[PDB]
């Protein structure tokens, strides 16, 4: 069968254990999530200009009765329902948020003559919808300032839904961001982007239905709205430790926390309302030190210290703490306790992972040994809905010691598809393997089953009996999973094992923000080494609009670029505005028209740039993950 | 049997293949390594003040005839012999090096009135021995300036063998380093230090004899001298991009390359001799993007660009290039070609790893797919003696995508000791497993054997037949290994499987260089969470000599420290000079004597600091690696 199966007796037992172990009697979040509600629109259906749907919430109606479903981890089901508390809310005097219009929240702070807005959602249509709700309930005001709390797309993505370049150019609107914003907004998504985006189909469960045996939540929100990605450059940067500014009569203290949840990030303290906006440093979950879709590892230590710094500066005196995801927390004692526990959560993960590592516990063991102490374990905002204790501990370890467990048995490993046939042969052939795996499956040993049956799938990818058993076991693990990313991954893997990978199949703002060096670095990543072999060429590239020059050198099957250097011996010198190069790579203009408009100029050998571009390859999106390359 | 076995017919075949595939007819390095030889002392035996031996070379006599030994990869054997070309050499007019007195080289540059010395070896006795050889052959001169090329112990470790603090304090001697030196010298060795040092016993093969079936070389040198680690703070830092200075009449151009082989590193150009000293950016091997002992991953991209920057600034005009490890290369065309190929080597590894990753190739596959192009493959200085193509490719991948392969079968893995019993049961029990593994072994399938028999060892660690077969297969892989670290790891693992882990079992300068925040971070890593559970305490710590204050807070089984903060509600306030705290942790003084000298003062509850220290645990050095914890 290729449809989801019911939860097994073991999965059911696992859900009852969760209820036994976690403080469900602490229901305070349900009152917190509804506090200050001004309007929850009856439905939410947000549409893009091209007619697609940006966002949605009706697919989540199954969650509304609050009835526990054994195909959902009851802790995750609690979070899933809390994330359904959407609409326009009051946080404090003159501070509002729109939650559940997208993955993130959008915040509106009343200035004397209009709004200061913190963050802008993922896509213009969701930001625009949030702004329309605000205007309907609170009266229309102009937006005078937009603040990006940090350099992630679920925060800057929707800016064009709120403001247009002409307003930024007139000085009608300011855009404020932490120093480092523009680099950080783009960099981490580029060089390994195709890998990350494909792997993210698992994390986000993009092929799963919304429902009890599909996608149910995404921890820091319901999921991510779909539509155009926009981005407008900051007009003012908050530098150094932070800054105190007054915006439209309202005092703001900005505290930079670079290198925590994002390389460019800042907390916001509002002294008049005693309101502490913790950016994405403190949300209603354990966050990722390592995003499963693939990314650099984050620094739990700095993360912990910056929360401590915010505690000692503001926690002190805060009457409400709130954030760019999830709901606020009111009352000084509560705020102090949340700050301490989150400081100690990232600190414990860091320190105790290292403590174990220093005792010989490896990257292949640490998640099965490290456990939070009761005081940290027993808070809802410490649960692993988004990050997990397990995958965070391995990330800390990977950060300090790397991927290699120190045992040379594992130093030069055969690819899984190359050892798989022998594992199957040693276990008696596929039928014998299946027979023993089915018995293990019947004992509820799903974490073992998915490991060993994965061998048979990699050896025999067209063995439907193996794919089906492996899917079944993954699905049970997904049902059991507290972490929304783990759930979506397990169910996505089960889906592809059962059905196969899909065979049927801008952003201009994002490209414009990309540094030219990084762009060239990306082109080097696209280079087909087979095509490049034995070639050598060099091109002086001049970009007059941005006043940069690059020297491009292809040699030894590698593309180099160097800023600020030109070579008297380059084979060709090309001049093109960066704006026009961008139009080229986005196919908004032809090379030929550009030459004819005198917008692309060349001296030397006219053919080299075309030769170089002719060597650049492309990446297919839907690569195989749960089987070897087909 | 528990003694090394001869190379198998397959290993022998593997060595003949190496000879077929690599340009052994290119013997130019042998003339390069002997060029400018002034004196090769007949023996080298260097002793420490405590009577130990620092260094070694007589144990390498087996290599001297140049006869190929089938238990050594012939490429590694070539390198091993080249690294035996030790003594005092002329590089250019007034530029000398002592090579083979330690892992690194020490360089002596003739000033008008004494020496400028670049780097200082690992330990004072080896630096002192190098200096004595210099004085014997070239005449005694004072050392007026010491330059640290970068922040690694094999470069700063021996400084006290050359100069003493009193000379630095009088201004008789200057010590020059790249900005960032003092942080970088210490930081990366602290938090996970016990893990790294134990794992390094494998990489360095510290338990192996010197000989054809033991340790033969360490790629960038013969091995590391053993003795006290010294460190003296720089008196002048090279900031920004670099600087041009004149030292004792000699012009120097310093080019910083932060974040390449070390976070603080600089190339040196000497315009009068047209001599280019490439720090540890370019040595006679592919270097590590990831050191197997365990470390953060390095940035191949920046590494590649900085070599390109040095090429375009100096390569241009260089008549000799030399380095802090291995031998020089003379002649402009040769220098230009080495710089290009090394730039493209790190660039190819970076770009092509990402190219593959973007196609779906995972961290578990990439090393079995990525291969250098011929132009890079066919140079001796590109061979993987120190770094490897294989482990570097996985590191690039780990850096961008992390440890997780995207396949949820592997998302929540059982520890090896917990799945091992089932692997053994599925394969028919230990005897059946051994039977099939011995047949695979007889086919020379050593990379498979070590994977599968490792399962049986982890299930049954006292199964001597399994340990013995696993050792045999690892040993063959070690014989075959071109990489000196891989060889030493494989033979070390074989040694422990056969014999067991050893059951019989300062640096004051290094501690003094450690930032106080990092020291406190380390103490938090030592915290026993079991002992800390349920406790809360806070201590204001004041360190008057360095004019720093810290707030220490223990809560939620985590130790926090915050620089520059004090709390009016701390339970205790302690004042102690940092110098004295250091003496305490190095047991050079008692807490009690310090109090009695008025060097440790307290107000508030006098017991808290002792309570905190009482919760701090210790790490055993000899943890198990090739078996589960005993
Ligand atoms: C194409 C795969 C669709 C999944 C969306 C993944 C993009 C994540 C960016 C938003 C989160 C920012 O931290
Ligand atoms: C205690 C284990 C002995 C092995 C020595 C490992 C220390 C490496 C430091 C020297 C290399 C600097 O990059
Ligand atoms: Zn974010
Ligand atoms: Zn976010
Ligand atoms: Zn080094
Ligand atoms: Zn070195």
């Amino acid at each position: 069968t290729t449809a989801p199966k019911p939860p097994s007796a073991f999965t059911v037992e696992a859900q009852r254990r969760v209820e036994a172990e976690l403080p469900f009697a602490d229901r305070a979040d349900f009152e917190r999530a509804d506090r200050g509600l001004i309007r929850r629109p009856e439905r939410l259906l947000i549409r893009n200009p091209d007619g697609s749907v940006a966002w949605q919430l009706g697919g989540y109606d199954f969650l509304l009765d609050g009835k526990p479903r054994d195909s959902i981890n009851p802790s995750l089901q609690r979070q899933a329902l809390l994330n359904l508390k959407y609409g326009l809310f009051e946080v404090a005097e003159g501070i509002y948020q729109v939650r559940g219009f997208d993955l993130a929240n959008i915040t509106f702070i009343r200035g004397d003559s209009g709004w200061i807005v913190v963050d802008t959602l993922t896509t213009p249509a969701t930001a625009r919808a949030a702004y329309e709700l605000v205007s309907r309930e609170l009266g229309e005001r102009p937006i005078r300032t937009v603040i990006y709390s940090h350099a992630h797309a679920d925060h800057f993505g929707g800016v064009r839904g709120l403001v247009e370049p002409q307003q930024v150019a007139s000085g009608a609107v300011q855009i404020i961001a932490p120093a480092g914003f523009m680099e950080a907004a783009i960099k981490e998504n580029v060089l390994a982007g195709n890998a990350m985006m494909r792997r993210a189909t698992y994390q986000y469960g993009t092929q799963l239905p919304k429902g009890p045996q599909g996608q149910v939540d995404m921890a820091i929100g319901k999921g991510l709205a779909r539509g155009p990605l926009s981005l407008l450059a900051p007009t003012r940067l908050i530098e150094g430790e932070g800054e105190d500014l007054v915006l439209d009569g309202v005092p703001f203290t900005f505290q930079n926390t670079p290198g925590t949840e994002s390389p460019a990030e800042m907390n916001i303290w509002l002294p008049r309302q005693k309101a502490l906006l913790m950016a994405e440093n403190v949300v209603g979950t354990l966050h990722n030190l390592y995003t499963l879709r693939g990314a650099e590892v984050r620094d739990a230590l700095g993360w912990s210290k910056y929360i401590n710094q915010a505690l000692h500066r503001f926690g002190r005196q805060a009457e409400v703490m709130f954030a760019v995801h999830n709901w606020p927390r009111w009352g000084n004692a509560e705020i102090v306790e949340v700050l301490e526990k989150q400081r100690d959560l990232y600190g414990y993960l860091h320190d105790q992972t290292l403590h174990l590592a220093n005792q010989g516990v490896t990257i292949g063991q640490v998640h099965n040994r490290l456990r939070l102490p009761p005081s940290l374990d027993q808070e809802w905002y410490d649960r692993g809905y988004h990050g997990s204790v397990s995958h965070n501990a391995r990330a800390v370890l990977n950060r300090y010691l790397g991927y290699y467990d120190g045992n040379p048995a594992t130093l030069d490993p055969l690819s899984p598809e190359d050892s798989a046939g022998r594992y199957v042969e040693y276990m008696g052939g596929a039928e014998r393997l299946l027979e023993q795996a089915r018995a293990s499956y019947a004992r509820g040993e799903y974490r073992w089953v998915v490991e060993v049956v994965n061998r048979l799938v990699f050896a025999e990818p067209d063995n439907r009996a193996a794919r089906e058993l492996q899917a079944d076991a993954l699905e049970q693990l997904g049902y059991q999973a507290e972490n929304a990313g783990w759930r979506n991954s397990y169910l996505s893997a089960a889906y592809e094992l059962r059905h196969g990978v899909p065979r049927d199949q801008g952003s201009a703002d994002a490209l414009a923000a990309m540094d030219t060096g990084l762009l060239f670095d990306y082109l080097g990543v696209r280079l087909d080494a087979g095509a490049a072999e034995g070639k050598a060429l060099s091109i002086n590239l001049r970009l007059p609009d941005i006043g940069e020059n690059y020297l491009l050198e292809l040699k030894n099957s590698h593309l180099n670029n160097l800023r600020g250097v030109q070579s008297e011996d380059a084979g060709q010198t090309v001049s093109i505005d960066r704006a026009d190069l961008n139009r080229l790579l986005l196919k908004e203009v032809s090379a030929v028209r550009l030459v004819f408009e005198g917008k692309l100029k060349s001296s030397g050998n006219p053919l080299l740039l075309g030769q170089l571009f002719g060597m650049l390859g492309d990446f297919d999106f839907w690569f195989d993950i749960v089987t070897p390359a087909a």
